[PDB]
Protein backbone atom coordinates (compact mmCIF):
# COMPACT_ATOMS: atom_id res chain seq x y z
CA UNK A 1 0.00 0.00 0.00
CA UNK A 2 2.93 2.32 -0.67
CA UNK A 3 4.07 4.36 -3.65
CA UNK A 4 7.81 4.57 -4.22
CA UNK A 5 9.25 7.63 -5.91
CA UNK A 6 12.88 7.39 -6.98
CA UNK A 7 14.50 10.69 -7.86
CA UNK A 8 17.87 11.13 -9.53
CA UNK A 9 19.33 14.55 -8.93
CA UNK A 10 22.56 16.54 -8.78
CA UNK A 11 23.27 19.22 -6.22
CA UNK A 12 24.86 21.27 -9.01
CA UNK A 13 21.65 21.35 -11.10
CA UNK A 14 19.38 24.38 -10.57
CA UNK A 15 16.50 22.49 -12.20
CA UNK A 16 16.75 19.85 -9.49
CA UNK A 17 15.93 22.35 -6.76
CA UNK A 18 13.06 23.71 -8.88
CA UNK A 19 11.92 20.12 -9.47
CA UNK A 20 12.10 19.31 -5.78
CA UNK A 21 9.74 22.22 -5.04
CA UNK A 22 7.35 21.25 -7.84
CA UNK A 23 7.28 17.66 -6.63
CA UNK A 24 6.65 18.90 -3.08
CA UNK A 25 3.70 20.97 -4.40
CA UNK A 26 2.29 17.88 -6.14
CA UNK A 27 2.71 15.78 -2.99
CA UNK A 28 0.88 18.42 -0.97
CA UNK A 29 -2.13 18.17 -3.31
CA UNK A 30 -2.05 14.36 -3.29
CA UNK A 31 -4.60 12.86 -0.88
CA UNK A 32 -2.57 9.69 -0.27
CA UNK A 33 0.69 11.63 0.30
CA UNK A 34 1.38 9.66 3.50
CA UNK A 35 1.73 6.49 1.44
CA UNK A 36 4.51 7.95 -0.71
CA UNK A 37 8.14 6.92 -0.18
CA UNK A 38 10.71 9.30 -1.65
CA UNK A 39 14.21 7.94 -2.28
CA UNK A 40 16.89 10.30 -3.58
CA UNK A 41 19.55 8.86 -5.88
CA UNK A 42 22.94 10.31 -6.74
CA UNK A 43 23.63 11.80 -10.14
CA UNK A 44 26.68 13.80 -11.19
CA UNK A 45 26.46 16.09 -14.20
CA UNK A 46 30.24 15.85 -14.39
CA UNK A 47 31.83 13.04 -12.33
CA UNK A 48 35.27 14.03 -13.63
CA UNK A 49 34.87 17.67 -12.54
CA UNK A 50 37.72 19.43 -10.71
CA UNK A 51 37.38 19.52 -6.91
CA UNK A 52 36.77 23.25 -7.34
CA UNK A 53 36.65 25.10 -10.68
CA UNK A 54 37.38 28.80 -9.90
CA UNK A 55 35.42 30.30 -12.80
CA UNK A 56 32.06 32.07 -12.67
CA UNK A 57 29.01 29.86 -13.20
CA UNK A 58 28.07 31.97 -16.24
CA UNK A 59 31.41 31.23 -17.88
CA UNK A 60 31.26 27.52 -17.06
CA UNK A 61 27.81 27.36 -18.60
CA UNK A 62 29.08 29.27 -21.66
CA UNK A 63 31.88 26.76 -22.15
CA UNK A 64 29.59 23.78 -21.64
CA UNK A 65 26.98 24.76 -24.23
CA UNK A 66 29.24 26.71 -26.59
CA UNK A 67 27.10 29.84 -26.31
CA UNK A 68 27.90 33.51 -25.76
CA UNK A 69 28.37 34.72 -22.19
CA UNK A 70 25.31 36.93 -22.83
CA UNK A 71 23.20 33.89 -23.71
CA UNK A 72 24.52 31.91 -20.76
CA UNK A 73 23.57 34.84 -18.53
CA UNK A 74 20.09 34.78 -20.04
CA UNK A 75 19.86 31.12 -19.10
CA UNK A 76 20.96 31.95 -15.55
CA UNK A 77 18.38 34.74 -15.41
CA UNK A 78 15.65 32.37 -16.63
CA UNK A 79 16.47 29.77 -14.00
CA UNK A 80 16.69 32.47 -11.31
CA UNK A 81 13.21 33.83 -12.13
CA UNK A 82 11.69 30.37 -12.49
CA UNK A 83 13.11 29.44 -9.09
CA UNK A 84 11.69 32.58 -7.47
CA UNK A 85 8.20 31.28 -8.27
CA UNK A 86 9.04 28.18 -6.20
CA UNK A 87 10.16 30.36 -3.31
CA UNK A 88 13.87 29.92 -4.13
CA UNK A 89 16.23 32.89 -4.13
CA UNK A 90 19.21 31.88 -6.27
CA UNK A 91 22.56 33.65 -6.28
CA UNK A 92 24.39 32.27 -9.28
CA UNK A 93 27.05 35.02 -9.08
CA UNK A 94 28.20 33.33 -5.82
CA UNK A 95 28.03 29.72 -7.04
CA UNK A 96 31.14 27.62 -6.40
CA UNK A 97 31.61 25.13 -9.22
CA UNK A 98 32.49 22.18 -7.01
CA UNK A 99 32.71 18.46 -7.70
CA UNK A 100 29.60 17.05 -5.93
CA UNK A 101 30.78 13.46 -5.23
CA UNK A 102 31.40 14.02 -1.50
CA UNK A 103 28.14 15.95 -1.13
CA UNK A 104 26.28 12.98 -2.63
CA UNK A 105 28.07 10.75 -0.12
CA UNK A 106 26.82 12.97 2.71
CA UNK A 107 23.26 12.56 1.49
CA UNK A 108 23.73 8.78 1.58
CA UNK A 109 25.02 9.08 5.17
CA UNK A 110 22.06 11.27 6.12
CA UNK A 111 19.56 8.89 4.54
CA UNK A 112 20.75 6.09 6.84
CA UNK A 113 19.74 8.38 9.70
CA UNK A 114 16.42 8.96 7.93
CA UNK A 115 17.34 12.52 6.95
CA UNK A 116 18.07 12.14 3.25
CA UNK A 117 15.58 14.73 2.06
CA UNK A 118 16.64 17.34 4.62
CA UNK A 119 20.32 16.82 3.71
CA UNK A 120 19.50 17.10 -0.01
CA UNK A 121 17.52 20.28 0.66
CA UNK A 122 20.34 21.81 2.74
CA UNK A 123 22.94 21.06 0.07
CA UNK A 124 20.79 22.50 -2.73
CA UNK A 125 20.38 25.72 -0.74
CA UNK A 126 24.08 25.85 0.14
CA UNK A 127 25.03 25.48 -3.53
CA UNK A 128 22.45 27.62 -5.31
CA UNK A 129 21.89 30.44 -2.83
CA UNK A 130 24.62 30.61 -0.24
CA UNK A 131 27.80 30.45 -2.32
CA UNK A 132 29.10 27.46 -0.36
CA UNK A 133 31.70 25.03 -1.69
CA UNK A 134 30.10 21.57 -1.37
CA UNK A 135 33.41 19.81 -2.16
CA UNK A 136 34.90 21.28 1.01
CA UNK A 137 34.92 18.97 4.07
CA UNK A 138 34.53 21.76 6.67
CA UNK A 139 31.53 23.03 4.73
CA UNK A 140 29.96 19.56 4.44
CA UNK A 141 30.44 18.85 8.16
CA UNK A 142 28.82 22.19 9.01
CA UNK A 143 25.83 21.49 6.75
CA UNK A 144 25.47 18.03 8.29
CA UNK A 145 25.36 19.67 11.73
CA UNK A 146 22.70 22.16 10.65
CA UNK A 147 20.55 19.25 9.49
CA UNK A 148 20.85 17.69 12.96
CA UNK A 149 23.27 14.89 12.15
CA UNK A 150 26.25 13.73 14.19
CA UNK A 151 28.74 16.15 12.64
CA UNK A 152 31.80 14.25 13.84
CA UNK A 153 30.45 10.96 12.49
CA UNK A 154 29.38 12.48 9.17
CA UNK A 155 32.84 13.92 8.57
CA UNK A 156 34.44 10.61 9.56
CA UNK A 157 32.22 8.85 7.04
CA UNK A 158 33.21 11.34 4.33
CA UNK A 159 36.98 11.10 5.01
CA UNK A 160 36.62 7.32 4.99
CA UNK A 161 34.71 7.38 1.69
CA UNK A 162 32.23 4.94 3.24
CA UNK A 163 29.40 5.85 0.83
CA UNK A 164 31.57 6.41 -2.25
CA UNK A 165 30.51 3.08 -3.73
CA UNK A 166 26.82 3.62 -2.97
CA UNK A 167 27.02 6.87 -4.96
CA UNK A 168 28.69 5.21 -7.96
CA UNK A 169 26.04 2.48 -7.93
CA UNK A 170 23.33 5.14 -8.04
CA UNK A 171 24.94 6.75 -11.06
CA UNK A 172 25.45 3.43 -12.82
CA UNK A 173 21.77 2.66 -12.28
CA UNK A 174 20.79 5.98 -13.89
CA UNK A 175 23.08 5.19 -16.82
CA UNK A 176 21.59 1.70 -17.17
CA UNK A 177 18.10 3.22 -17.10
CA UNK A 178 19.10 5.70 -19.81
CA UNK A 179 18.76 8.70 -17.51
CA UNK A 180 21.05 11.36 -19.03
CA UNK A 181 19.56 14.46 -17.43
CA UNK A 182 18.21 15.55 -14.05
CA UNK A 183 15.92 15.75 -12.21
CA UNK A 184 14.49 12.40 -13.23
CA UNK A 185 11.49 10.85 -11.47
CA UNK A 186 10.60 7.18 -11.32
CA UNK A 187 7.20 6.36 -9.84
CA UNK A 188 6.15 2.88 -8.72
CA UNK A 189 9.23 1.46 -10.42
CA UNK A 190 7.33 1.72 -13.68
CA UNK A 191 6.77 5.33 -14.73
CA UNK A 192 9.35 7.92 -15.68
CA UNK A 193 9.09 11.70 -15.60
CA UNK A 194 12.01 13.56 -17.18
CA UNK A 195 12.97 17.05 -16.02
CA UNK A 196 11.39 19.50 -13.57
CA UNK A 197 7.82 19.11 -14.78
CA UNK A 198 4.72 20.93 -13.55
CA UNK A 199 3.20 19.88 -10.22
CA UNK A 200 0.03 18.95 -12.15
CA UNK A 201 2.04 16.40 -14.15
CA UNK A 202 3.68 14.85 -11.08
CA UNK A 203 0.31 14.86 -9.24
CA UNK A 204 -1.19 13.12 -12.27
CA UNK A 205 1.50 10.45 -12.13
CA UNK A 206 1.06 9.90 -8.39
CA UNK A 207 -2.70 9.67 -8.95
CA UNK A 208 -2.37 7.28 -11.88
CA UNK A 209 -0.07 4.98 -9.92
CA UNK A 210 -2.37 4.93 -6.87
CA UNK A 211 -5.34 4.20 -9.13
CA UNK A 212 -3.54 1.26 -10.73
CA UNK A 213 -2.64 -0.17 -7.34
CA UNK A 214 -6.21 0.28 -6.10
CA UNK A 215 -8.54 -0.67 -8.95
CA UNK A 216 -12.31 -0.84 -8.50
CA UNK A 217 -13.45 -4.19 -7.04
CA UNK A 218 -15.05 -6.49 -9.60
CA UNK A 219 -18.63 -7.69 -9.45
CA UNK A 220 -18.26 -11.42 -8.79
CA UNK A 221 -20.69 -13.67 -10.64
CA UNK A 222 -21.62 -16.92 -8.89
CA UNK A 223 -15.27 -26.65 -10.64
CA UNK A 224 -12.00 -25.62 -9.00
CA UNK A 225 -8.85 -23.55 -9.31
CA UNK A 226 -5.18 -23.45 -8.35
CA UNK A 227 -4.65 -20.88 -5.62
CA UNK A 228 -1.32 -19.63 -4.33
CA UNK A 229 -1.49 -19.50 -0.50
Amino acid sequence: EKIRVDIWSDIACPWCYIGKRRFESALGQFPQRDQVEVVWHSFELDPSARPLNPIAMRDGLAMKYSISPAQAQGSLDHMTQTAAQEGLEYHFDRVKLANTFLAHQLIHYAAEQGQGDAMKERLLRAYMSEGQNVNDLDTLQKLAAEVGLDAGAARAALEAGTYAQAVRYDEAQAQQLGITGVPFFVLGGKYGVSGAQAPETLLGALSQVWAEQHPAPLTMLGDGQCAVP
